[PDB]
């Protein structure tokens, strides 16, 4: 449970940068 | 712009899966 | 932490269909 | 599509920070 909710965080933490860039972009 | 948002989406499907795995095990 | 974790899918599922709908309008 | 994009990752951010509760709770 540890090493996939690890993963998620991760992912989700990435999701934001890459959302925000995007929001730039357009 | 549209590939990363088909990452993103998709990833985020994974995380639909992922967290059901985690209710599982909990 | 249930409650927890069934927010956090139902809102990963959300955005699955809010970033496809995103996709196709662009 | 730039406001629901900044309300996603608005979630996105905040997934963060409840995965990372649900971690300190496990
Ligand atoms: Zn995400
Ligand atoms: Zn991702
Ligand atoms: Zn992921
Ligand atoms: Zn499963
Ligand atoms: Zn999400
Ligand atoms: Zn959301
Ligand atoms: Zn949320
Ligand atoms: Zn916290």
């Amino acid at each position: 449970i540890e090493e996939l909710l690890r993963k998620i965080l991760e992912d989700e933490a990435r999701h934001v940068a890459e959302l925000e860039d995007i929001e730039k972009w357009l």
